[PDB]
């Protein structure tokens, strides 16, 4: 049991909210792809376009719920309501799976994806999304649905006539309506749901994997012997011999954090070894200790002990006087864009950006994308299972199911726009 006073009230309250925010969502992705041509902007704009398709179909579904299931527009427009309503209920999953995928790929693998990704590639995914759902629905509609080349009946296209008024699709024969709705859910929903979830997982795991000083030395650097990783020197002799030296160190054939961490873990043992630096490190900031390891990697324990006047000014807890003595040095003149970033960081992470926030925002797009699929689309998609397995259950479940599914239009743009 579901009263029409409530069903109409839910379908119009979701339309009054869905329509403008989607207009804000579309405008947002158009403005941000003009300024940069972002890969997930295509997903956000394409999600908005499909979302609004459902939004303008809500009044007709509100009037349908009013006329109590009965179809109130002519029979020649029901295959156009079906395509406008049920396409975004399945489509949304494919976009939020690629949108959340784009967010994860640039969270876990930022230097690889940035080089890989381009706009046209992302249009390719949506182009395959539009086609897939339009064909899966199209074929299931052109065959199984009442009024196709399978049902030899006088009843119009997608129209069922019970004594009463003609109803569009909802009055479908339970024996055939079940299996046709189950294949749509099984294929077009559980698989895009898995990627979104696995991406949200990966985004959480990209948060715990970062290291403040790595990002500080990634910006700083990036014999002249050919090697791999963030300064993790391979060998002095040339390449098949250098290859397995990297392969046996990680396990995988032919990540740089584990090799930087091990490199730094031993680099601290070198600072302790050099007695002229050891007291200074032990009295310094956790923040300022990383500004010293920056110079240690750059010059060595020789050059670090050489600047004795400035290091003593660091032991004496005087940052401003040491930074001036450091501003007039052979190192400052040698490396001009790196020196100053260490000097300002010694005196005061502010001087260094940029990765925490992007790994955090991307963990929140795929995080919200997971819950909009489990709170909007989800309950609906779960009824195409429960009604399929247990045929005794009434339309009261699916009516609320198609109601939560319709509240996708309000929830989905909030995910992308936060
Ligand atoms: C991030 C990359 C970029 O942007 O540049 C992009 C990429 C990489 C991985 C994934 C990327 C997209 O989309 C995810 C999608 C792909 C489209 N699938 C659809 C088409 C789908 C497949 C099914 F088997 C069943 C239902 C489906 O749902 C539907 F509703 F859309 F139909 C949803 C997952 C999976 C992971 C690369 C250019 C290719
Ligand atoms: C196949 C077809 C034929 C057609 O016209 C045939 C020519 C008309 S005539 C014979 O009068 O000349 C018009 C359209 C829009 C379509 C068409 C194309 C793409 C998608 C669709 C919409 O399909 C669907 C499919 C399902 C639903 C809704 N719409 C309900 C079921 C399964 C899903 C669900 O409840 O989960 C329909
Ligand atoms: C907050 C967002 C929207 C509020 C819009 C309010 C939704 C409109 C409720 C009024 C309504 O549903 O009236 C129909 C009538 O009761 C049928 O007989």
């Amino acid at each position: 049991d579901l009263p029409p006073q409530l069903s109409f009230g839910l379908y119009v309250a979701a339309f009054a909210l869905g329509f403008p925010l989607n207009v804000l969502a579309i405008r947002g992705a158009t403005a941000h792809a003009r300024l940069r041509l972002t890969p997930s902007a295509v997903y956000a704009l394409n999600l908005g376009c499909s979302d609004l398709l459902l939004t303008v179909s809500l009044p007709l579904k509100a009037v349908e719920a009013l006329a109590s299931g009965a179809w109130p527009l002519p029979a020649s427009l029901c295959p156009v309501f079906a395509v406008a309503h049920f396409f975004p209920l399945y489509a949304g999953g494919g976009f939020l799976a690629a949108l959340s995928a784009a967010r994860y790929l640039g969270a876990a693998f930022p230097l690889g994806y940035q080089a890989f990704r381009r706009p046209c590639y992302s249009w390719g995914v949506c182009a395959a999304i539009w086609a897939l759902v339009l064909c899966h629905l199209g074929l299931v509609f052109g065959l199984e649905a009442p009024g196709g080349w399978l049902d030899h009946s006088n009843t119009s296209l997608g129209i069922n006539t019970p004594n009463g008024s003609p109803v569009c699709l909802e009055a479908w024969d339970p024996a055939s309506a079940g299996p046709a709705r189950f294949s749509l859910s099984l294929l077009l929903f559980f698989l895009p749901l898995a990627i979104t979830a696995f991406c949200f997982v990966g985004c959480l795991r990209a948060l715990a994997r970062g290291s403040n000083i790595f990002e500080m030395l990634r910006i700083d650097e990036g014999e002249g012997y050919y090697t791999i990783g963030i300064g993790h020197l391979l060998t002095k002799s040339p390449l098949n011999a250098a290859k397995s030296e990297l392969d046996k160190a990680i396990g995988r054939n032919t990540e740089a954090e584990k090799l930087f961490n091990q490199d730094v873990d031993a680099a601290v043992r070198g600072i302790l070894r050099n007695a002229k630096l050891k007291p200074v490190y032990d009295s310094l900031d956790a923040v300022r200790r990383a500004a010293l390891i920056n110079m240690v990697f750059q010059m060595g324990e020789t050059g670090v002990a050489g600047f004795t006047n400035s290091l003593r000014m660091l032991q004496q807890k005087r940052w401003d006087e040491a930074a001036v003595n450091l501003a007039k040095s052979r190192w400052y003149n040698q490396t001009p864009n790196r020196a100053k970033r260490v000097i300002t960081t010694f005196r005061t992470w502010d001087a260094y950006g940029l990765t925490h926030r992007r790994k955090l925002r991307a963990a929140w797009v795929a995080g919200g994308a997971l819950l909009t699929l489990l709170l909007c689309v989800g309950p609906y998609n779960a009824s195409n299972v429960a009604s399929f397995l247990y045929p005794n259950l009434g339309g009261s479940w699916r009516k609320l199911g198609l109601i939560t599914g319709a509240w996708s239009v309000v929830l989905n743009p909030l995910v992308t726009g936060y």
